[PDB]
């Protein structure tokens, strides 16, 4: 039995920024009351991990990344009461406490004991659960899945359908559900209207699936790179879109093609250049953009606040809005029904071991979700 | 009768930025086809109109200003269907076409025949009826209501209860719509839930009363005069706050007395540092801001895009993002039916020929809305 006990894993360290992970051995300590150490059978590869590595997104160093993922509970500390050993889970890097401000509104899914605002890199209790050799390491969002076991706290846990295939369902730890719930959900796209997605990572495909889902008479799906054109018509887009072979700027090609603007559009980048057009390219009177990438640490847009006046709608959103406990549950339950299918999103399957190469694959253009087997 | 025939009346003409309006006498063409040409009763005097003469809001000069006005119409085009000579009106500075995408669509009101972005001064066929010793003065916002008769597009006239005051009711052809619109329709305001609202003219007001009408719980008016507190109060207001009595910036304040911040922020001043504070207001995550005010002309605000992807919603709207032309005559058979009342607004009456003193009044701090008869 490991419980009770300290164990000795393999994990994914970031010991600088830029840099490759190193596969270390690392310490990880038991589960406290209301903690739930996991054994992880999948990890999805996320841009937002890569953010941590290019120092796009801040956070302390050492540090063991991840956040895409699904396991297996090992087991629970005292208090827990939802999940138990042997369940399949997912962990949740926006938390549902269900007892603050934010998790008692029903529109509102950005639970106070985040880590996300102002990162701090440990658990809830304001302490780490991992060390490499005596040294303490840094925990990612509350939840660290690229390592062979991570601990979280009951509230950044979700049980799941007990026939859940981990390998594919990890996805809805993030990717999926972040871009799906931006559209029906944060943006509430209406059947019959036109969108505009920029960007065709695991997360913008995910937005044209939600699109899709919403009824949407037109979805134009705008990347740099014309290899996720393919992907993008697949799962809905009716029109694939290359910035780079135009003169005008994007937003005044969209509107021109779209009668003055789309009705939601929606960024799913993370560049301040494009979260400008994707403001400009919906509709003066009745568009809504969406925010879902995450943009370079502080740095600031100029908006004149006539761009609102007219009727435009601009917000963001973590997680595509979904309240995490409550709607993961729900989304593997509609995936178990093949109410949607998420292999077209999973290009690569490589072990852990190969971590390295999936971020390389990533960078490279070339893969949406690589998904790491342990 | 007058049917067919040029008016001479008289009417208050802006020759000049930041001028006094000349009482001059003008001809008034009569109207084409699909036009009304109407004998006004009662205008109000509108922050807006104000913005026009200071130059925060362009249009071309010459111009009859005004836009929230009741009146009687005088004669009709051949195929008008709508309103017929003698029935009592509301202009509307935003119309209703009935027939674009936006007009179709049931969740937008900016029509795309206003002439409110980008103003050319005419009517909707690109023309003008009014001159001054023959030559050609422009119109403001297609209604140009400081003129004892005025010509407008079908599309932009609404036909009221022949019973109804039009001393008072003229306020919807602006400023109550435009402030009870944006809290019932525009923000949406959620029973139980904390607005904080930026200005109390008789925009800022309307948004109280609106803010009351939703159920919110707490409802805090903001405002540099005290002066203006009172009546805040009256029409619902829990609480009445200065931002010049604190220490540190209004937002920071807001937040720590709302736990975080309002659900409901609203700016309806025009102006962009309480734009940005309205913004900062309203809660990081569960947080809707709506523009009313409208912005100077040549200027822009610095927004970091983290403000909005945490869960914050930031809209604008013209007009409470009422469709107008069926929304007039609804919201003045709800005044006819009690449900509401219009004196408090209402704080000085003056004889159109005395404009130029209620404007002084305006620029004073001193009146709500002045009402001008005719
Ligand atoms: N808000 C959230 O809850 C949330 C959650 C997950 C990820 N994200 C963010 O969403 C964004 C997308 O994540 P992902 O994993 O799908 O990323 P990804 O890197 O797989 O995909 C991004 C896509 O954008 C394209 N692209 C890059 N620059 C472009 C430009 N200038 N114009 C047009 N296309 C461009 C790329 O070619 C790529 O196809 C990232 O910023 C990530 O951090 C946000
Ligand atoms: N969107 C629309 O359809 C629409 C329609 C009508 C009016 N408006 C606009 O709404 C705004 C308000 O119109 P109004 O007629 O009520 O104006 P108003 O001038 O009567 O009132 C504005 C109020 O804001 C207060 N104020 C000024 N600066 C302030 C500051 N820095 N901090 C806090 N309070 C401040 C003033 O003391 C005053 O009470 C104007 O910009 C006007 O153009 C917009
Ligand atoms: C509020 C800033 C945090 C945004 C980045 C979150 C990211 C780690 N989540 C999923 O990819
Ligand atoms: C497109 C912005 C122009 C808004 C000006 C509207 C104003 C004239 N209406 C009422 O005050
Ligand atoms: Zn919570
Ligand atoms: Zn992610
Ligand atoms: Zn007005
Ligand atoms: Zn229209």
């Amino acid at each position: 039995s490991t419980a009770g006990k300290v164990i000795k894993c393999k994990a994914a360290v970031l010991w600088e920024l830029k840099k490759p992970f190193s596969i270390e051995e690392v310490e990880v300590a038991p589960p406290k009351a209301h903690e739930v150490r996991i054994k992880m059978v999948a990890a999805g590869i996320c841009r937002s991990d890569e953010h941590v590595v290019s120092g796009n997104l801040v956070t302390p160093l050492p540090v063991i990344l991840g956040h895409e993922a699904a396991g297996i509970v090992e087991s629970v500390g005292e208090g827990v009461t939802t999940v138990k050993p042997g369940d399949k889970v997912i962990p949740l890097f926006t938390p549902q406490c269900g007892k603050c401000r934010i998790c008692k509104n029903p529109e509102s899914n950005y639970c106070l004991k985040n880590d996300l605002g102002n990162p701090r890199g440990t658990l809830q209790d304001g302490t780490r659960r991992f060390t490499c050799s005596g040294k303490p390491i840094h925990h990612f969002v509350g939840v660290s899945t690229f390592s062979q076991y991570t601990v979280v706290d009951e509230n950044a846990v979700a049980k799941i359908d007990a026939a859940s295939p981990l390998e594919k369902v990890c996805l809805i730890g993030c990717g999926f559900s972040t871009g799906y719930g931006s559209a029906v959900k944060v943006a509430k796209v209406t059947p019959g209207s036109t969108c505009a997605v920029f960007g065709l990572g695991g997360v913008g495909l995910s937005v044209v699936m939600g699109c899709k889902a919403a009824g949407a008479a037109r979805i134009i799906a705008v990347d740099i790179n014309k290899d996720k054109f393919a992907k993008a018509k697949e799962l809905g887009a009716t029109e694939c879109i290359n910035p780079q072979d135009y003169k005008k700027p994007i937003q005044e090609v969209l509107k021109e093609m779209t009668d003055g603007g789309v009705d939601f559009s929606f960024e799913v980048i993370g560049q301040l250049d494009t979260m400008m057009a994707s403001l400009l390219c919906c509709h003066e009177a009745c568009g809504t953009s969406v925010i879902v990438g995450v943009p370079p640490d502080s740095q600031n847009l100029s908006i004149n606040p006539m761009l609102l006046l007219t009727g435009r709608t601009w917000k963001g959103a973590i997680f595509g809005g979904f309240k995490s406990k409550e709607s993961v549950p729900k989304l593997v339950a509609d995936f178990m029904a093949k109410k949607f299918s998420l292999d077209a999103l999973i290009t690569n399957v490589l072990p852990f071991e190969k971590i390295n190469e999936g971020f390389d694959l990533l960078r490279s253009g070339k893969s949406i979700r690589t998904v790491l087997t342990f």
